[PDB]
């Protein structure tokens, strides 16, 4: 009943850990977290945000424990085991046992250029395969998870499908909605395909990796830990936080018959604020322009080094950094020390020389310079081909003002690269996730729970869910030149008009 | 040099207070201000809301003066004087100086019940005028706001104009905007009616009582404050309002020529944030339904005992609370004890009994259920492109449907005889219900060392819902209902129905889309 | 399950409240604590210090009833029953239901002056005992206290002996330690005077009021709460309160044999840190010199104004404020609007002249200066192994050294004719003056799932300063010094070579050693 | 006038940055504080104290600036000049540039085990005289700090001083307080050894690494920068810290007629936390027991590994680990990373492999248990102690053994006995306050005073520093819970048979 220990958090203050989770965090795998930044490059415009993903996955295990154990207290008919709320725990924990160096890089344009296999959930699911089949976890967890081959295997598959199945997708099918009850009841009873629990547990797949309105504990905890890293404030509060928890229950959906949790109709705008919390954190921290200008930087030196950096994988056979991810061995042994490695390396290959040189421009902050932004609605589009479009009708635009101003090709010349950031609250560029969050009314104590009304996000949030910003990224030198940096921006806007993305 | 006193403050750390600030701190008006409740009954929700007028007017103050004397240091041409600087900061301490006890309440419910002549600005402006001609205030003042009575009357003037003037409402009349740009001026010129100062300090006007868009100190003080206060998290914090005042110039506005306050375009966001946190301020806390019923308790009390509490004025006369804004200095014995003086008045007039019998309901938390809640699109009142008029058709529905309910169920009248009050709450961004305050801020591009201009028609369309207010509409019966669910089950569903047969709102869903 | 309420708290985010402590809290008698500030007169000089009682009231019952709900799923061996909770969860809610207006100064210098006869714990009592016996408390509370008169009245008992019993100070009389065991277990058991329950539950004395070591969780609240409001940092943090939640234990006291609440070991420094931080508050917030210049008006108005103020008790006589502690019902009325009672008083008796005239010199800040100051050791105040002495015979050698003053620098009397005098502030840990908290706290080794030990002796010699008590001196002369700093500087020196020529203090030094 | 940038910092909010302290920001040599964690191991217990030396630099410059900046305009009579302000500035924000990666442990057992050259303060110096000559440096400083090379070499030489200078330490030589006034003023006048500036800006060194008291800008940002990562409360706030910036003069030393930084005497509470949460921050952070054991495992795979792990030089020459304070360059590659240096090395010689055994002990969380602990007046003697009570306990297990008959059970128990200085700063007997300048009222020359010998007595504790003698032994013992009672009565019964303890 005592924790085994009790660890300092800044969020909550303390973090307690159970037996015997204490020998999941003492492994290589999990010790591996202190050393990959949870905001990747942020840390280079906000130098307070080098939080490990670590401290946010002991923070996501506290929450998923805590809601399941709460559950559990208030409602003993849901029958949730010690089995479940371990599962369930486990999987808030491990989650993000498997991003990359700089992951959101790693899986993107790194990944991109590089026709990369296995992005960080794949990995995560690797791991925890790996971890749990340990016979010094297993000796530990058997007890709770099952001393047979066949009970430990399901409890296995439960922790890796509460990070990567989507249970409750069909619901949103065409007409799913309209079906008479007894169709219904059929479909929803041949569609269940997880193999870790039964549909009487559905209620769980809410808690760890939320896909149907990303309403899960993993979101809470990086919302409150990256709001106070960045010094950002966010309406999202630890007391918003602990006042869903004091209203939360699972209560039955009645569009599938399936268990779900649920929150009080009084904190429905508790619920709004982790979306609109999430988009804010998008457009002024992860998405900073200046932190996009520094990542181009940082995918060059790590796509010209990674053929050069090797990793020991698990027949002692060495894997470059662009193959580590065919070896969970070699995988391990990469983290966001790779910046490091390239600046230390002895290789004198050309290549080699680019990549240091590309790192070096960071750390001098030799970086592009801002020729203009504007924010758009994702609708005017009917993102990729926004940025194509808009980058050739600024080309032209820069062509005609260097002709009509008799500038001899000086605007021509310009070196600028088009970029977007997707700005959204989770889910479809169309849809807030409130809408998509079930709720009950009254003081309980079978509840059957609803939809919010359409009027909700009408009176309460704008029309769209997501905006995108486009933006330029020039060569350096132009922020010498202010007279042709002027131009540039000036393009960028005529481009966005001219397309009818902007209105003057 | 050096402030006279540093005083401690749970949002800034501290305050400074220059000399002879301090003189005006020290006075019997301004140290009432302790005994005033910022946030009147709220703190019967939140305990922890009991901050007083006092510390928010400190804090008022302490803004003003820095913005002020920031926009001085960075732009000298301004010409900012020393008498500009403190009759600026000034009017920021003394703006909230004139409220009576349960401001709201006082000003709303028991003025509009008793026909009260005047309102919290109108008695400020008096007490300011009180405060700044007492011999022991003009002696300190005299060197700064003027040696010759001549003088020191225009700068008392101008203190007073900062908190009631409205110098930029005439930008928005008849079409003033697509007027030829050389008539525009010579209005500009003509429309000037402040007599403080001249034109070249109308920038002055939008840090006090900001009457085009709500961007004054006063507002950026409260909203840390009372969200400090409440625990309510609001994306407006300290560091936002930093960021503003390191990003912050005058410049031309492109409508009429005047100087105003602007921001960094790149502080839109940081902007956006003040109104959308006055709105959940009000939605989560100001207007809080249990504060709302605990208010119609009080207002009761305030009416029926109002005759019989006495206050003494200007040459020895009582004044009735509901007169006492007929004497500045009877209205100056007013503060939130009052509901103590009923508690403890010795009068046996039955009105008397029904005041103190209504506080003491508020005491035992004999106070209304709630029968259910919606919001609305204010837009939603009539068929055509009425808050009163919605409350009464919710009424007269759900009295329809609670009818059929009791026949249909056969309850034998025990739900056509439950008495309730339909109410409304405004829960807006502090302009009109169409207008987020954010379109009529004026904004700054680059990094100067000049014409400022106004957000894009797509920014409020992919950051803001259409409408900048929201309605509540809400009912409250008898507290017996408590103990029978299954009777208040049936007025709750009456009343959801009821929003739908009006068209005020569409139903709760089965499914998202 | 569920509490009834959640309510906000700045301290901990929030409090619960189960059902029924929800109709305690919905009370006359706890809703007055509203009313009452929790530091006094400190708003004067720390203006966010203006947190009520009523927020004091409910921390101090989340932590009472946090620890021993937390007791009783670690040690179901204790017996802890659902009556044990609730009554020691309810004296920890209504142990400051008794205060007056303005306690320290209404229990202090007004009541010497008065000759009252009882202090807030005597009135806590009456009022407890009025709360429970209330019909509509008593419904809702037999179920859990007892459903006999008998059972009821012993419940209440306990509730009200947990405020007041010291079941322990036994422990340390004769030489009780130096006792045979065997004697020693005889008289333990013949000492038990606790009525409420028997010594199987004598740990739950060390929640509500540990008259012991001061360690319960009305000093756990204060300290948080006052260091927030105040903004003084102590080392003494929410975090700290939560390490001692989470490594608290019933064990044997060595010395006894009865059941103590122990801490881990590895705890003492978060322990050590209550004293040291009740120190520091004193010093710095409570016993603040401005603070105490301004508490000499207040005394000297409310025992001005005390006759003429009049109070409503059972069976409708009036007691005067000189008098209320006599009716529990007229004593109910009082609260801190007892200042605005006198401001607004239409008496004109001279002695009400006098009572609004000091209250006016607070709020034009007409206080007294400074003169200076000096800390000592409560050992120096004789010459053998007398604060008033030491006041006294400050203030005599002054006068001297400033007749000496005054005729060697030809001042023709103007240094002998300043009016002054000398106050002292006792700055402890809460036990003697000898007495670190910290030593007289038993703490246990490893991590058990028996019997506890107190610190080593060595632990306050290597911690602590000699004496856990300093005093204050310090001179208050007229506000007109503040305008003739020569003068004053005279006077400060005098102080200064007072304390030295009387041995109270040794001088400010040229070098550090 | 305006700042170039704005830095969000949790501790103050934000971080001004005038030009061209940009210029130094955006280096190699400053970027490299991001790599290296400002409390070590601490995190391996305190996992949020993962901050960077980095910030703390940043926010030691920022109070450097606003110090200087404040005394500049309320006292023109002091003459600072901008050369003063950026001197001291730069000095605030360049003074932690030299540590290598887990400093304590670098500077502390593995370079005593290696024979290690130069510690932080040393190498500090070196880069920050390699960086201020950087030809784009100069040309964005020589007209602040001066466009000859006397004037610049003048400036660099005050930036140095004012990080390894202690021209303070004289006034404490005996007799020196009881000179009489002549003699005093000819000593203080001939005793000035500083070169980068004239005795009548002497107040400056008592801003950057103040030597005399330890009251500089450096330990007030660490004091509140720790105790938010750690979240152990302390008496010392930023509430604290706005008290003494709004209560700060240069006043004259009594004893030595020198200009120093005071404070007003209602401010000696405020300055007496400085020192006392410096001592709990070492108790329950710094010197936590089990990140002390888990130094032992790191400074044993660093001496094994540091032959193997090579860095480039100013001449293309390859440096050893062990080595690297030989060259500025070769120093300059090395970061926290060497952990991960270590774990991924393909080297298998035997050595090599018991480093990576022993990081990864760590990371298992295989160390050493708690065999007891006790604390002790130093003046009842540090490294002698240690070996006395590690020698009495061997005889008091042998005793045990053969009187229990253990066969030796006891006798064979692996321990190791170890002890933290838990001080306020200075010596064992003297408390920072005590070596304060105050001033009386609101002055706008005035002479300071030194507290009273009351105010130690009245409020702090006979000594300023204990110590905590503590046992590590095998982990193995984790599981021998009689075999482990008996070393820790050992532990306690030499406590008691050296006196350090008493019954
Ligand atoms: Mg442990
Ligand atoms: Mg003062
Ligand atoms: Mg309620
Ligand atoms: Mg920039």
């Amino acid at each position: 009943m005592e924790p085994k220990h009790i660890i300092n958090d800044n969020v909550y203050g303390t973090v307690k850990v159970p037996r015997p989770i204490d020998k999941l965090i003492d492994t290589v795998e999990f010790q591996r977290l202190r050393h990959l930044k949870q905001t990747g490059l942020v840390y280079l415009v906000y130098p307070n945000c080098e939080h490990s993903r670590f401290v946010h996955s002991l923070g996501t295990f506290s929450l998923a424990y805590a809601l399941v154990d709460k559950l559990r207290h208030s409602q003993p008919s849901l029958n949730i085991t010690e089995s479940d709320l371990i599962c369930t725990s486990v999987a808030a924990l491990l989650r993000n046992v498997g991003h990359g160096p700089f992951s959101h890089l790693f899986d993107g344009e790194f990944a991109k250029r590089n026709g990369s296999r296995f992005k960080h959930e794949d990995m995560s699911i690797l791991i925890i395969k790996k971890i749990m089949n340990k016979p010094e976890i297993k000796s530990e967890f058997a007890c709770i998870l099952g001393e047979t081959d066949e009970e430990y295997a399901k409890s296995v598959t439960l922790i890796t499908e509460l990070i990567s199945g989507k249970p409750f997708d069909f619901q949103d099918m065409d007409g799913f909605k309209d079906l008479p009850a007894d169709v219904r009841e059929e479909t929803v009873k041949n569609e269940w395909a997880i193999i870790g629990c039964g549909p009487e547990k559905s209620f769980l797949f809410d808690v760890v990796s939320n896909s149907y309105n990303g309403h899960d504990v993993d979101k809470m905890d990086y919302l409150l830990r990256d709001s106070k890293a960045s010094g950002v404030g966010i309406t999202f509060s630890e007391s918003t936080l602990e006042r869903l928890f004091n209203h939360v229950r699972v209560v039955i959906d009645p569009n599938s018959g399936l268990k779900r949790i649920a929150y009080s109709i009084k904190c429905i705008g508790d619920l709004k604020a982790i979306g609109d919390s999430r988009q804010e954190l998008h457009s002024k921290v992860y998405q900073h322009k200046a932190v996009r200008f520094m990542e181009t930087l940082m995918v060059d030196a790590l796509i010209n080094a990674g053929d050069f950096l090797k990793y020991k994988g698990s027949n002692g056979e060495l894997y470059s950094l662009k193959n580590v991810t065919e070896d969970v061995d070699a995988f391990l042994k990469t983290t966001d020390y790779v910046e490091q490695e390239i600046l230390n390396s002895q290789i004198t290959d050309p290549k080699m020389i680019e990549a240091q040189t590309a790192l070096l421009k960071i750390q001098r902050r030799e970086i592009g310079c801002k020729l203009g932004y504007f924010e758009m609605n994702p609708e005017n589009a009917t993102a990729a081909e926004v940025v194509k479009k808009v980058g050739q009708k600024m080309k032209e635009i820069l062509e005609q003002m260097d002709d009509t101003e008799e500038m001899d090709g000086k605007l021509k010349d310009i070196q600028f690269t088009v970029m977007h950031s997707v700005l959204g609250r989770g889910l479809d560029d169309k849809t807030h996730p409130i809408e998509r969050q079930i709720f009950y009314d009254g003081k309980p104590s079978q509840v059957v729970g609803f939809y919010p009304s359409e009027d909700y996000v009408i009176n309460n949030c704008p029309r769209m869910a997501t905006k995108w910003e486009i933006f330029v990224m020039g060569d350096r030198s132009l922020r010498k030149e202010p007279l042709l940096a002027d131009r540039v921006k000036r393009a960028l806007q005529l481009a966005g008009e001219s397309e009818k993305f902007l209105t003057p």
